[PDB]
């Protein structure tokens, strides 16, 4: 009736808008600013420019289709529209699979969270990848590959007005498979490498680097002392020129209360290193230390790194139930005292780490791993907004009598609005947040 029409056009439009904003924004964000330009937010630009072309030449067409209840655009345009909306889907799960294979690569590689790819490399595959499902996409619906030979079929092929995907069930099949299947299979099996590797890989100068944090710049302490880079402390005296001088001192040059990136891991080796050698010269702390696993190991270097070897060796009780291996036990003595007190969030992790000997606390603290969660996000999504579509699509070939026309646009729409969703999940990122205030003048 006429409110469910005018009800249903409001929301249409909405949708079509909010795709078309949404992406106009990402691709904008990604050309201006010179840090977004780097090859994962190149694949992200293949992902929004498909998104994008969904939104501005495929969803106003089917929601007229819908609304009209009828196609007024001609034969023409509805085998090309067709084949452009078959484009946005296969190029995008073509991307995805790219972005996940490139994250693969990288997590394998010594670099671990760049590409092994260059942009200029990136480019090409983003065209060989546009080009050939272009032409997957294109060529079996010109050629009429696809039709059917059912009266059905037929009649709406010669038509004007009626523009039902009607195909084949060798075209449904295989077009399905090799344009959405396939690198749908491989995304989600790399993927979770990618997600694996990231936990694996987890040593104690990220668990640091999480723990810690990093500042170029002198700050204060939890105690109030005066610290830089990955948690260096600089002096206990409640002097900005003394905390300035040993800064001086320990980098070799006028910093002037700042310093490089370069200058903070630099003294962060020399802190992990010292802590390491300061457990191996301790007897109090060397057995416990013999005793533990590579994690375990990395939860105690933690503690020496934060207190000292002498403030860690105090917790002699909690020392012995970790040689012994009763970590519950130790968690327990370990929570209390001043040290769970004085940093709870820290201590609860480092606990955790004990009590598991595995890295779950970590999951996700990183930049680099929260990126990887993101980019997770997006490939989740997208699959959970087309699988209902494909899988009833494919079904609807073995069993002629499936569900019914609305389920079946319904399902289509599902895919459709995720389009939508991409801008939104990449809020996530800090760089893109900033990148859209600034465009949108917030
Ligand atoms: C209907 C069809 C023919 C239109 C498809 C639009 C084409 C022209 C678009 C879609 C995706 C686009 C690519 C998206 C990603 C990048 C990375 C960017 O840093 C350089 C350009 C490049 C390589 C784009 C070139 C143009 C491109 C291939
Ligand atoms: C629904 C409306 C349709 C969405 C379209 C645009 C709005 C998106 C906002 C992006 C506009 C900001 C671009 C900008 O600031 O311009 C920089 C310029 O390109 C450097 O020369
Ligand atoms: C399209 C969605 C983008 C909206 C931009 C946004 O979320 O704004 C930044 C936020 O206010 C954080 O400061
Ligand atoms: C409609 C299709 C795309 C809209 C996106 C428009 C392209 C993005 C604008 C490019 C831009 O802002 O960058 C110019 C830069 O300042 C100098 O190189
Ligand atoms: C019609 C969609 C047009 C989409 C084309 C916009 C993609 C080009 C782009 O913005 O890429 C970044 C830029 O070329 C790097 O400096
Ligand atoms: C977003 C796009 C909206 C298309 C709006 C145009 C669709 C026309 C409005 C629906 C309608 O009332 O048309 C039924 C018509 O009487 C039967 O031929
Ligand atoms: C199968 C689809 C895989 C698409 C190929 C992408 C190649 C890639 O992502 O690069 C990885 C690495 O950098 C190469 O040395
Ligand atoms: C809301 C949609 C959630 C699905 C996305 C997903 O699969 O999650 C990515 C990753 O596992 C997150 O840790
Ligand atoms: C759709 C509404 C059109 C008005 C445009 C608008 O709302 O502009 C706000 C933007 O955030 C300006 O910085
Ligand atoms: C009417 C056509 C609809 C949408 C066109 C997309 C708008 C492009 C805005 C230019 C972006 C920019 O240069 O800042
Ligand atoms: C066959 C799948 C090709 C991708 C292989 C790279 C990721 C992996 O080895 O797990
Ligand atoms: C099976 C269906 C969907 C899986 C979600 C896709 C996200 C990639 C898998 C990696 C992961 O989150 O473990
Ligand atoms: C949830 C998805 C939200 C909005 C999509 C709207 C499209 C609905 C079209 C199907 C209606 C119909 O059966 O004719
Ligand atoms: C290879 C491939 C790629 C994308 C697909 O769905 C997109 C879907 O929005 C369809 C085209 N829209 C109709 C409402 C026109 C499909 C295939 C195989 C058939 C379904």
């Amino acid at each position: 009736d006429e409110v469910w029409v005018v009800g249903m056009g409001i929301v249409m439009s909405l949708i079509v808008l909010a795709i078309v904003f949404g992406n106009v924004l990402v691709i904008t964000a990604i050309a201006k600013f010179e840090r977004l330009q780097t090859v994962t937010n190149y694949f992200i630009t293949s992902l929004a420019c498909a998104d994008l072309v969904m939104g501005l030449a495929v969803v106003p067409f089917g929601a007229a289709h819908i609304l009209m209840k009828m196609w007024t655009f001609g034969n023409f345009w509805c085998e090309f529209w067709t084949s452009i909306d078959v484009l946005c889907v296969t190029a995008s799960i073509w991307t995805l699979c790219v972005i996940a294979v490139d994250r693969y690569f990288a997590i394998t590689s010594p670099f671990k969270y760049q590409s092994l790819l260059t942009k200029n490399k990136a480019r090409v595959i983003i065209l060989m990848v546009w080009i050939v499902s272009g032409l997957t996409s294109f060529l079996p619906i010109q050629m009429h590959w696809y039709r059917a030979t059912h009266q059905e079929a037929i009649n709406c092929y010669a038509e004007e007005t009626c523009c039902d995907f009607f195909t084949n069930q060798a075209y449904a099949i295989a077009s399905s498979i090799v344009s959405f299947y396939v690198p749908l299979v491989i995304m989600v099996f790399v993927y979770s490498r990618v997600f694996q590797e990231a936990k694996r890989q987890l040593n104690i100068f990220e668990m640091l680097r999480i723990d810690e944090g990093l500042r170029l710049k002198i700050y204060k302490d939890t105690e109030g002392y005066y610290t830089i880079g990955i948690g260096h402390l600089l002096t206990k005296s409640p002097s900005l020129n003394a905390a300035k001088s040993e800064l001086d001192k320990a980098i070799g040059r006028n910093t002037n209360g700042v310093i490089t990136k370069d200058e903070a891991e630099k003294l962060f080796n020399q802190d992990v290193d010292a802590a390491v050698r300061g457990i191996l010269r301790n007897a109090k702390l060397k057995p416990v230390y013999d005793s533990l696993d590579a994690v375990r190991r990395a939860a105690l270097i933690n503690m020496v790194f934060q207190m000292g070897e002498t403030g860690v060796a105090g917790f002699t009780n909690s020392l012995r139930m970790l040689q012994q291996k009763r970590w519950d036990e130790a968690a327990v003595n370990l929570a209390k005292s001043r040290w769970y007190n004085q940093t709870p969030n820290r201590a609860k992790r480092v606990i955790t780490t004990f009590r598991t000997g595995t890295w779950d606390a970590y999951k996700f603290c990183l930049k680099e791993h929260k990126a990887l969660k993101t980019l997770g996000i997006i490939m989740g999504t997208f699959t959970l907004c087309w699988l209902p579509f494909f899988i009833v699509n494919i079904v609807h070939v073995i069993q002629d009598n499936l569900i019914r026309k609305e389920v079946y646009i319904l399902l289509n729409w599902i895919g459709y609005v995720n389009s939508g969703f991409n801008p939104l999940i990449y809020c996530r990122s800090p760089d893109f947040r900033i990148a859209f205030q600034e465009l949108l003048c917030l």
